[PDB]
RNA sequence: GUCCC
RNA sequence: GUCCC
């Protein structure tokens, strides 16, 4: 098809509408800028490479560039690879950028630069120098940036990238940048708010610094500011997972009552880890529009019970008072001030880490009349006692989150309140809530449940009981009131499936997760009824992964409704022991089942009967990670609606003589990570239904035309070949040609479609291989 | 050293004292008997190979053979590999064995044989034909076995190896085998006890068959029999994990009351899975010496509460009544008959699977006066309630086993009572600390001191696999003043308090592995410094705890010798830039063994080694995805003897190992990405004794890297599964490997050339390189 | 590759 | 390969 092979080791995309030519060279182990980058190129990314220098030749031809992303070509020693340390900082020669008349955005983060690069064109709206070694800002070095709007200078002096001094900012350094909207000086060892900043600021990031005091006029002129983050100045250091130095005498960040008076526009204020003991209402006298307030990781436990400042926050959407507990105090209860009632607009309230023994209904009354409240997060509070029925007054809420507590009778990262910098950029780039009302009781100490535990909660759509201690012979009496429940996450418990009536009271249940309930499945002689499915009339999806199931009293699972079954990490090798026919029809009576996952079941072979016993509408089958050493391909004939076969991470050595003759229906075939050395002569002949084919990470040496007829290849959405053992002799002439000239999408042509030999061409990409010597 | 390279792909061992020459060819992907087997060869093993035939040429020279082990060269379809199925049964030509005048033992199990091989010498004392296809025994075929003593015929007709008919045994087939001691007809589809058997039998195995009835005189003459197993004839099939066909009418195996009268010598009687409802005392009227009785997997729940037969068993060492519960009955308590008191000799009692709600002290009184009782096993009973204090009356017992129950306020295989055949042949723990109370796999959520009142004598407590979610503060085990071993694994330790466990003042070993729960949620306080309070602790296991944070910065002990810290997140604690935890193990002054494998340590920040306590001998950094390693830093570890760096991504070795560590004896670098050795790698590294470089990508090895004055001290040197290039540059290496004394495993199997083309796939032991010397 | 798996 | 890990 193609007349001129694409040899450039970068992805190239046309966005014809927005007039853009996008060249992505992210992570291509480059040591030079590749030649032949299109002249029409507008967005060029060279992130994560080892190009040691930039020069006028770097971009000479590329006069249409609006964005260069040149991050992490020399990342500071402690942030970067220890196996591929950068030897010497990126060198930028003069005039490298002054040519680029249309350049709007320049990223040079993570290059060990000592100074703000000079000679930048006046077109530049965005400059980014995170994780460099620039810790002294001077007015003179900034004059070139007159039209700059966004400026990132953070992560240039902190514990992962130390500069061993205080950050220096000359007086009025930023004042003449009259268009500057966004200024980020986070994670920098700054000692004072730099002044005077231009009144044109919308966003100021000053977090994770050594600022002890805000002067009353530090933000005098900033009438346009929308976001201010002063977090992690005088930090709360208890249980900090980074080196943390508090302000002396447990001082807080000192903020004058009138510091915020100019900030009429402020929408987000962030005062996380500022060791605050008081929130003066006077702060918010002229901020009527504040929406998001973060007061997590302070010492505001007392204040939570007073909190006059809330009376001045009627438009607040989001409030975070997480982790304000006094060290070595375990409060009997939660004292929320009446003031919380004045938060007419509040959608999201979070108070993790108040740390209290017992939660009672009336303690939450300050919230009864917040009409817009969607999320209430009382996680990580070590609550021992809580009558769940209290939440009957909270039908309107989308999520009630009591995760990580000690109870017995819109998602946040695993590390969140204790990350150093949760917004920090990586070198790459730049859940049942949807079912309805969700009660998250995950990670508590619930050993035993009964119906009255759930009295008055019939409105729930999702209950999360993951990671409790539930060890009970559920018999269908325990969840009686949960008439609306669509989703139950019962993972990481100790289900005892003695009774086939387990869960049958949850009459509207669409999804059940009983994964990682392996305990009782590990002791011989225990009765388990896997036939419990029959009683669940609307169940769509069952997850029973990592249950180590090696026995069952019942011989068949039954459902008229079940569409998907995850059965990963069990012992079907033991149930289907060769010679024992009793369980070969375990899934057969799941008549509507379309998706089945029996990966990680130690199936080194499949006894005959397995495929005949599969239910008739099976579409999507995974046998991945089974250590399969053999596979009778013909047996795929029984699976008449099979569309996806995942056989990844096994030990298969062969493909079928003709895939067409094994399955007419099969569209996606995944054989990545096997031991295939060669393909059958007529492998894909007449396999007209085939659309996707992964042969990556095998040991294939040759591919001949017969195996891969073009009337199949040209239907394929994707064909993966990378990481094989290709031999680039004159016998590979067809394959090499076809790869060079095909339209078919083949990932990693630049990176890992490589010759292993013969010696001469070893390690050389096949896309670049010249084989003319074979045609004399 | 060696003048004639060993080219035979079999291990060869001299036992000079017993006059034996042992050749082991087990599992060497052979398709022929190798030539050059020594003539003096006495024991020859060819197990697990693909040799398709035996012939007079097979052993022609080997006239001094006493044992041929030729198992599993053609295993039946369903027992064998499905990826390397055997195409056609083993063919044994006539005269193959008649040469072998001294042959005592012959194993031909697992070869798909259709008939008992003929032509066997009269010297033969043991013949073994398990897992063949021989399901009709004829007197005529056995005449050749006149001097036979041990004869295995089992596993020739059962569900893994079906023959599709009943087993046939001609009348008196075994009678004229006048020396036969041991006969095994297990797992065979036998319908009746074959008669008449020779009176010379000591052991008869008839289990897992289709025997419905014992005739009163089936065992008439067997006055010498010691072991009888009739198990799995009319099996109890509830929750059986194999195809199980009960006798119709829920009938038991029918045993007439006088069936055993001749068996004065019987020591072991095994009646497991015989669907027995009664044990008539009359059975044991003439057996006073019975020692071991298995009555597991019957329906003897009622009988347990009567059990007059025990009055006739004063010499019984071992009794098993496990799994006798009536289906869908959950008894309130255990009714043991008074009769149990008469078992003066009983060392071991097992009653799993009685299935009852509550155990009370007095229910065990029938046992109070059994002086010799060592083991009491009440596992898998779904016991809801048990006052542990009752065991105060049982100080004398070595093990009290309450494992797999439902309690809250030798070792047996994982599958045991429900295996088909627990004795079946393959083709190839805190008990020792003293009194042990095994409470593993219960539902204990909360513990307090009174739970252990009166149990001060305990040496081992196993709480593994409970629900313990408690901020242990050192008050909970107060009474356990003697406890040497605590297994607290698979719980949910909340290490808030650094006084946890401190009351266990005699504790030598603590396992708190797989207590990861509270370690997975940010902002929770954990005191890893709890070790300080544990004055005699030798060994601490805290594996698979996913530990990524700690309030305290150092662990302290004067006593601790071994710390297992596998499966945690030291990569997070030691984040580059954060110096605070680099001395976590430094103050464990007597620590000799440390395991920090599986901690995702892709690199070691500088200071890790300086922070290691001074007497560290044995260090594992396996399975960390290490891509780089500053070998010089090994200088800090002055008493280092073992470094395990297996399963990582290392690409190089140090320029001189001698200049990194003088002390290092064992260096394990298996499963890395090493492509070459440094020029003078091992020069002067005289202390080195073990070196694993297996599963790397090494191409060449030169004499400079591997000087002979080091190599020849090595106990073991592993090289297998590398990328060796067998050009004329490899002349030295190839020569040295061929001629060295040094032990190198897998020379026959996986020390292979990958090239050049010509020599590809060829073993280096067999490589001829004369073309290099013209 | 006789039991485990 | 800046937050993670
Ligand atoms: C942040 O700046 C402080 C001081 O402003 C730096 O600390 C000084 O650094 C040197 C080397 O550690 C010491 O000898 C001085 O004693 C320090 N002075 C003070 C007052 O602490 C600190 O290193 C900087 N932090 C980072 C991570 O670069
Ligand atoms: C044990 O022997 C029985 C006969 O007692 C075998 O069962 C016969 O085999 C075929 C095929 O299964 C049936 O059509 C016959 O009717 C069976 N006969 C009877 C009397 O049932 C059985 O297959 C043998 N067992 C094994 C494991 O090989
Ligand atoms: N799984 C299970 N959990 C229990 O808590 C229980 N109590 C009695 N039983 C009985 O134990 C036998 C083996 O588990 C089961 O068979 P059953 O007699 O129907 O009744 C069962 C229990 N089984
Ligand atoms: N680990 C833990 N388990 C608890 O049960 C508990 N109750 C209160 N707390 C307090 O929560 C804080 C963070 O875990 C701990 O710090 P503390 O204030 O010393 O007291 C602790 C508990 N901590
Ligand atoms: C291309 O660059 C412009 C300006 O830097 C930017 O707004 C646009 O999103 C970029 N797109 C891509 C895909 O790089
Ligand atoms: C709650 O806290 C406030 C402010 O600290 C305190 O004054 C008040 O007495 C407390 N009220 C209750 C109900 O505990
Ligand atoms: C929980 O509170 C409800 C009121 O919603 C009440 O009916 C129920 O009895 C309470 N349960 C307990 C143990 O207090
Ligand atoms: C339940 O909570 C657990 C642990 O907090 C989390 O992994 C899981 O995603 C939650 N389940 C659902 C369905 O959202
Ligand atoms: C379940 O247990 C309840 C009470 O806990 C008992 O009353 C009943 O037998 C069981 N119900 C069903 C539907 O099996
Ligand atoms: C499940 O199987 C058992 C037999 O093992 C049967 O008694 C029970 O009622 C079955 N349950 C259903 C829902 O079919
Ligand atoms: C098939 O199922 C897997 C999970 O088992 C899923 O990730 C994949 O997207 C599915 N594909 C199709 C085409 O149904
Ligand atoms: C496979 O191929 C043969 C010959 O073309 C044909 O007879 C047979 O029906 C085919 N089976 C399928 C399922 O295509
Ligand atoms: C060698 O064969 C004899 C006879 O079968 C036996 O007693 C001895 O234990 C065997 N030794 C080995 C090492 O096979
Ligand atoms: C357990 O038994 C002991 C005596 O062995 C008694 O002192 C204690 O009170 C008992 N505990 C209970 C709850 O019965
Ligand atoms: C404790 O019991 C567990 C769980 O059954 C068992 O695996 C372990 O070996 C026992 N502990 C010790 C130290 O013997
Ligand atoms: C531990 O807690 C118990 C109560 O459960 C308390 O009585 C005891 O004094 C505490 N011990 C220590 C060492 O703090
Ligand atoms: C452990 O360290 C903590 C402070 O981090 C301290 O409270 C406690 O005294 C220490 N405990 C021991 C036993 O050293």
């Amino acid at each position: 098809a193609r007349w001129f092979p694409k040899t450039l080791p970068c992805d190239v995309t046309l966005d014809v509408s927005k007039n853009h030519v996008i060249v992505d060279c992210t992570d291509k182990h480059l040591t030079e800028i590749p030649g032949g980058i299109p002249t029409n190129t507008t967005n060029l990314t060279l992130t994560i490479n080892h190009i040691p220098d930039i020069s006028p030749a770097s971009f000479h031809r590329l006069v249409h560039l609006v964005e260069i992303d040149f991050r992490c070509n020399c990342v500071p020693i402690r942030l970067g690879s220890k196996s591929n340390m950068c030897p010497r900082r990126l060198q930028i020669k003069p005039r490298s950028f002054s040519g680029l008349t249309y350049l709007k955005s320049l990223y040079l983060d993570g290059n060990q630069l000592l100074e703000i690069p000079q000679g930048l064109p006046p077109s530049l709206q965005l400059l980014s120098l995170e994780a460099n070694n620039i810790f002294s800002i001077r007015k003179e070095q900034l004059t070139e940036l007159a039209n700059i709007e966004i400026l990132y200078l953070g992560q240039n002096c902190y514990y992962r990238n130390p500069c061993y001094v205080s950050y220096s900012i000359e007086k009025d350094a930023f004042l003449n940048l009259t268009k500057l909207k966004v200024l980020s000086l986070k994670d920098n060892n700054v000692t004072t708010v730099p002044t005077v900043l231009p009144s044109t600021l919308t966003e100021l990031y000053l977090y994770n610094n050594m600022i002890a005091e805000i002067q009353e006029d530090d933000f005098n002129n900033l009438n346009q500011l929308q976001i201010l983050d002063l977090s992690g100045n005088c930090p709360r250091c208890y249980n900090a997972p980074f080196p943390c130095t508090p302000c002396k005498n447990n001082s807080p960040l000192q903020i004058p009552v009138n510091a915020f008076d100019a900030l009429t526009e402020l929408k987000v204020l962030r005062l996380h880890s500022n060791s605050l003991q008081h929130v003066p209402p006077r702060w918010f006298k002229n901020i009527n529009n504040l929406q998001e307030l973060d007061l997590s990781q302070n010492f505001l436990a007392k204040e939570i019970g007073d909190a006059k400042f809330l009376h001045f926050l009627p438009n607040l959407i989001q409030l975070d008072l997480s982790f304000n507990f006094e060290l070595q105090v375990y409060r009997a209860s939660m004292n929320l001030s009446q003031a919380f009632s004045s938060l007419k607009s509040l959608k999201i309230l979070r108070i993790r880490g108040y740390v209290f023994k017992e939660l009672k209904s009336f303690q939450l009354s300050p919230l009864h009349n917040l009409q817009n409240l969607e999320v209430l997060d009382l996680g990580t509070n070590f609550i021992k006692i809580a009558n769940l029925s209290m939440f009957k007054q909270f039908k309107r809420l989308k999520v009630i989150d009591l995760s990580v507590n000690k109870i017995s009778p819109q998602v946040l990262e695993q590390l969140y309140y204790f990350r150093y910098d949760k917004y920090a950029r990586s070198c790459r780039f730049k859940s049942c809530y949807k079912y309805g009302q969700t009660l998250d009781l995950s990670k508590n100490s619930i050993f035993f449940i009964k119906s009255s535990d759930f009295q008055h909660l019939s409105f729930l759509k999702c209950l999360n009981l993951s990671g409790n201690l539930i060890s009970q012979t559920l018999n269908g009496s325990e969840f009686q009131p949960l008439a609306e429940l669509r989703y139950l996450d019962f993972s990481n418990n100790r289900l005892d499936l003695l009774h086939s009536t387990a869960f049958e009271e949850l009459r509207k249940l669409e999804v059940l997760d009983i994964s990682s309930n392996s305990h009782y499945f590990q002791s011989e002689g225990i009765t388990h009824m896997l036939n419990f499915t029959k009683n669940l009339k609307v169940l769509q999806k069952l997850m029973m992964n990592d249950n180590d199931i090696s026995s069952s009293t019942s011989r068949t699972m039954e459902s008229e409704s079940l569409r998907t079954l995850e059965f990963r990490g069990n012992h079907l090798d033991v149930l289907w022991r060769d010679g024992d026919n009793r369980y070969l029809q375990l899934f057969k009576n799941l008549l509507k089942l379309e998706e089945l996952d029996i990966s990680k079941n130690s199936l080194s072979f499949l006894p005959s009967g397995v495929f005949d016993g599969m239910p008739p509408n099976l579409k999507n089958l995974s046998l991945a990670k089974n250590g399969l050493k053999s596979f009778i391909w013909e047996k795929l004939r029984y699976l008449k609606n099979l569309e996806t076969l995942d056989l990844s991470h096994n030990q298969l050595t062969t493909v079928p003589e003709r895939l067409s003759n094994c399955s007419r229906s099969l569209k996606n075939l995944i054989l990545k990570n096997n031991q295939i050395r060669s393909l059958t002569k007529y492998f894909l002949q007449d396999a007209f239904q085939l659309r996707y084919l992964d042969l990556s990470s095998n040991k294939i040496q040759m591919i001949q035309k017969t195996s891969f007829p073009e009337n199949v290849l040209n239907n394929l959405k994707m064909l993966l070949l990378h990481h094989n053992r290709f031999l680039c002799t004159c016998d590979a002439v067809w394959f090499v040609w076809w790869v060079q000239h095909t339209e078919v999408t083949i990932p990693y042509l630049a990176t890992d479609v490589t010759c292993v030999g013969p010696g001469a061409h070893k390690g050389q990409s096949v896309i670049s291989l010249d084989l003319y010597t074979c045609e004399l």
